[PDB]
């Protein structure tokens, strides 16, 4: 008070000059605080309501310490948890606050709520409730601006920015909301077209969901890189299961299973062409007159075929999705699978075609992955899908740990009996190892040679890799995998949803059939007159419990 | 388990050049054998590449033996 | 008590080294069981790599469960 | 295995605490933190220096955060 | 262990007192704010200092396993 002097601007709208705290002014330090009087005065006085805290403090992430709001005080105010504030800087006599304005990174305060959102119970209440009161209250103040499809920088909404960063709290709030209030009921994104006694159908709102031009929610989320918090659970919320079981069943149920028939003629053709490969001399061979010999030719044109498919077929999804190196190798399991067997196809044409016989190792091992691979087309049933989700959880966790440990033990004991060995025919590392190996699979001598002195360190050396490999390593490895298997069950299922909606969206793009649901009109009419028709998706909900049921239909005569 | 049996058998009888085990039953009931705790690592040499038949073979018993048949008893505890 | 109770990974290391330098005795003394102390060093020297576990959390955990169904379930086991 | 992965996870954690004292000990880079002031002063005038590690928290519940902070212009 | 915990991360707010706590606050913004823990007697002490105390006591110690958990300590040691 007593330092305003009219000698009052540029001293009550001072702000630091720091490169750390540029941008910060009074307004700024007295909402922090929470001091609705003393914003008051601060906004009566001129100060600018739109200031722009940019320093580094308040950047995102960039400088360990810090904290983000969106660098503007109605920001700062929505992402404290202020409801008073941010009424009184909207709609305040002086300088209201503009609720469209766009921070640094292009972000809103919605934007900014989603950001600071963390997927915990007590800030999920608040963001989504402090981002419902924003909603209500920009459209009262501006019943024709549309907040919700604002992009910052990006080129994110903020649905698709909590889509892509796993908020997903705030993506549940945001695919169910219900706002009723008339006048505002337009804002909502579910609707209920008819109740019935204790049966009622809900109409979710489709638009952003599984067709946006710029990016949907679906094609968001089932992109996201490995590191995205929650992207294995967020196919869970509510409306977008529902979505994705619709799409498969009414048409890419049948596409898939074509595929897989494809996939298996053509391994059953490659079986064959191999099985019957001539072993006359070197390659290339002549075509006997035969029709043996032209169905043979037949399938390994058709092999070559297959090959060359799928080495385009990863070469296109290495350009389309551009893997980060690290979720090559960490996500994209079965696209480097189908690449590598293609690939050791390429190999083996070149060196038939080199007259190199190393041809056949180089198509064998294309065969084994190409059976291998089969286990791809689990996913498209449930039981099967789930289990190959943990087929691979297992080998990555369990069998990797126990294989390095195992390893490490052979190759110890077999350097160790090896060098224990005088001469003969298991003077060698690779044959002892082959012969301390074939314990582990039921098949260990213990006498499998008397070529050394000291019978009693050679059996010692065995007794002990055996106590310590196959009675303790191989049971332990049991026992880990019945720990994994007790603690993977949800995981495993919803990986599994989660590849079975890749699979929907590569066949929807790799096939205007597949469209979501029917054009209805759902709210009546926006704050203006005219009547708005949204892609909606029907849902039948039967609630015995809350028989009230009191709600804003929009159709009468149910059904 | 069918499956990698299968596409194993497949791939070693035609690295095989000819002999006793040139047939797929023959190979698919050498590859049953380790599933038994009876698995030969050496039941034949007529082939070239050596490698191969071993690094196939090592592949097969990691896969089937080691892994699928001990998540079997573990699947087995769930239930 | 701590010494056979805990230090496991002290006493692993020491043990090694004494088979490594009876070994030297024994080939200086013309002795070819050399050989024998030798490869019990060597034996111990590479199952004496899993104390390096220790430094990444998943596999040290491994390694400790390890030591704990080797200290129970395995010697309740071997006795009976 | 299903009884002991606290307890397991809890050793690994002693295992590496010893490690790292007896690299510290057989390797003054070791040095803790910051040598910052903490509590101002002690009942005499005097300012005290103390060792002291930063540990960064969040909690959106309970917002009132009534403490003596001691530097203002957080960072 | 309950006697550790609430030693190192003592906290008296009352003034003329407030140089006994251990744990303080260096700053707080919004809803993010700095503790300072003080490390005196913790990690370096010429006599016996807490890490070294826990890290080298007998196996006969009640809560030997479980002291490192405390809350400075742990993120200590990662440090
Ligand atoms: C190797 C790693 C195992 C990979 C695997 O099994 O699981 C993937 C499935 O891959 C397949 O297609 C079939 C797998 C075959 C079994 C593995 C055999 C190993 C080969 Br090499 C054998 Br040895 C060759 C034998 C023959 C040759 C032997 C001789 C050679 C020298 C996961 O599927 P995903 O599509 O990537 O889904 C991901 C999802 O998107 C993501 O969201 C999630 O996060 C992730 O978890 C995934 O679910
Ligand atoms: C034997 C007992 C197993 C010991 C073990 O495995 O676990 C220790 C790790 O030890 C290692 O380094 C590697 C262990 C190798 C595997 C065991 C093989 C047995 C040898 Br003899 C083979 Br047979 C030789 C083959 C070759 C020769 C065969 C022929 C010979 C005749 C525990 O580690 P720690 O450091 O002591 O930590 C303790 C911690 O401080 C404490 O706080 C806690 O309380 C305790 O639990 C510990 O965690
Ligand atoms: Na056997």
């Amino acid at each position: 008070l007593d330092v305003a002097r009219k000698t009052l601007k540029q001293f009550v709208n001072a702000s630091y000059t720091d490169s750390y705290y540029k941008g910060q002014t009074a307004l700024h330090i007295a909402i922090e605080r929470r001091n609705m009087t003393l914003v008051t005065l601060l906004v009566e006085n001129g100060a600018d309501v739109q200031a722009a805290a940019n320093g580094d403090f308040f950047k995102k992430t960039k400088g360990r310490p810090g904290f983000y709001f969106g660098e503007l005080p109605l920001s700062l105010a929505a992402c404290t948890n202020q409801l008073a504030i941010v009424k009184f800087l909207l709609q305040n006599s002086w300088q209201p606050a503009d609720i469209s304005a766009r921070d640094s990174v292009g972000n809103t305060v919605l934007h900014a709520l989603v950001e600071v959102a963390d997927n915990t119970v007590d800030n999920t209440k608040f963001v989504t409730s402090m981002y419902n009161e924003i909603l209500i209250l920009g459209a009262k103040l501006h019943p024709t601006l549309k907040l919700e499809e604002i992009t910052n920088r990006k080129g994110l909404t903020p649905l698709a920015l909590a889509a892509s960063s796993g908020k997903i709290g705030v993506l549940a709030y945001i695919l169910q909301r219900e706002i009723h209030e008339p006048e505002c009921r337009h804002l909502s994104r579910k609707f209920t077209e008819w109740a019935y006694g204790p049966v009622h159908s809900s109409l979710y709102d489709l638009s952003c969901i599984d067709t946006c031009e710029k990016n949907s929610v679906l094609e968001v989320i089932a992109y996201s890189s490995s590191e995205t918090p929650n992207r294995h659970d967020m196919l869970l919320v509510e409306p977008l299961n529902r979505l994705l079981q619709d799409k498969w069943d009414r048409f890419v149920k049948r596409i898939f299973y074509f595929n897989f028939f494809v996939y298996c003629l053509y391994m059953i053709i490659f079986t064959a062409a191999a099985y019957y490969r001539p072993v006359e001399g070197l390659p290339p061979y002549k075509l006997k007159n035969t029709v043996g010999d032209y169905f043979r030719v037949t399938g390994e044109i058709l092999s070559v075929s297959g090959g060359v498919y799928f080495f385009f077929r990863g070469i296109q999804y290495f350009l389309q999705r551009r893997p980060s190196l690290k979720s090559l190798f960490v996500d994209s399991y079965s696209e480097i699978l189908f690449f590598v067997q293609s690939l050791f196809m390429l190999v083996s044409v070149v060196l038939y075609f080199s007259q190199r016989k190393e041809y056949v190792a180089s198509m064998v091992f294309s065969l084994a992955m190409g059976w291998t691979n089969m286990l791809y087309y689990t996913r498209g049933f449930q039981q099967m899908g789930i289990y190959a989700v943990m087929i691979e959880k297992m080998i990555l966790r369990d069998l990797c740990r126990f294989m390095f440990v195992y390893l490490v033990f052979l190759f110890g004991f077999s350097t160790a009996v090896v060098t224990l060995i005088e001469d003969g025919k298991y003077n060698s590392l690779y044959s002892t190892c082959l012969e301390l190996f074939k314990f582990t699979i039921g098949m260990g001598d213990l006498e499998f040679t008397e070529n050394y002195d000291f019978k009693a360190v050679f059996i010692i050396l065995l007794l002990a890799y055996v106590i310590l490999t196959y009675i303790l390593l191989l049971n332990m490895l049991i026992a880990l995998m019945g720990e994994t298997v007790n603690k993977i069950a949800q995981e495993s299922k919803n990986i599994w949803k989660l590849q079975r909606a890749i699979t929907i969206l590569d066949t929807e793009k790799s096939f205007r059939k597949a469209f979501r649901s029917g054009k209805l009109l759902q709210v009546g009419f926006t704050p203006d007159g005219k009547d708005d028709y949204r892609w909606c998706f029907r849902v039948d909900e039967v609630n015995w419990t809350t028989w009230n049921t009191n709600v804003g239909i929009i159709n009468e005569d149910p059904g």
